[PDB]
């Protein structure tokens, strides 16, 4: 039954109109958020009520497990929309503890599309697998594997020629790591925040065109 849906759509909109009348005509005439949202699909995980912003704050990818490719059109066009044409100024790529995704790739099903998708993060189960063998639990190897992803994440956007060319001609820019917990509602900062190509090793910088 979807008549809910349309029936809560209608009732929001109007109830927005009758506080500010011009509130999706003004909205409606330039696309101005200061903020780029990469993160999980996960039903838990919405982006705009989690830090309190409105409709047209923030421009959303969601994707499983939040991951960032550097083949990957669909991410990339997101990206790159977000940093040349909206000048966003913000990246925030924001993972969450519990992710299923993640969790996939530490074990040894087969989900079908998908498997190929987490092969990053079963990259980075492997590298870290020294690490996560220390820890007890199999939600605390999860946890930590989630914290390590949104980490390589913010590597892997911050390494793109997106953002280099961006920084390249002096265009203001930062890319965050953040966790969401979805058991207790909060976004936590992993501190990871790169702003410029003096960060990147030099393996991984780009010269200018
Ligand atoms: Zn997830």
């Amino acid at each position: 039954a979807l008549q809910q849906l349309f029936e809560n759509n209608v009732r929001w909109a109007e109830a927005i109109k009758q506080e500010d009348p011009d509130f999706f005509a003004k909205l409606a005439r330039q696309q101005t958020p200061e903020y780029l949202w990469i993160g999980c699909s996960d039903a838990r995980v919405p982006a705009n009520e989690i830090v309190g912003m409105l409709p047209g704050d923030l421009f959303v990818h969601r994707n499983v497990a939040n991951v960032v490719l550097h083949t990957d059109l669909n991410c990339l066009s997101v990206i790159q929309f977000a940093v040349d044409v909206l000048k966003v100024k913000h990246i925030l790529v924001t993972g969450h503890y519990g992710c299923g995704g993640v969790r996939a790739s530490l074990h040894n099903d087969q989900l079908g599309l998908i498997d190929g998708w987490l092969r990053s993060i079963r990259d980075l189960a492997y590298e870290y697998r020294e690490h996560l063998e220390q820890l007890p639990t199999e939600e605390e190897r999860v946890d930590r594997l989630c914290e390590l992803n949104v980490i390589q994440q913010v590597a892997n956007v911050s390494h793109t020629s997106i953002v280099q060319n961006a920084w390249h001609r002096g265009q203001s820019l930062s890319v965050h790591g953040c966790i969401y917990g979805i058991k207790d509602g909060l976004w936590k900062n992993l501190n990871v925040t790169v702003s410029g190509l003096d960060q990147l090793p030099p393996q991984y910088r780009l010269s200018p065109l």
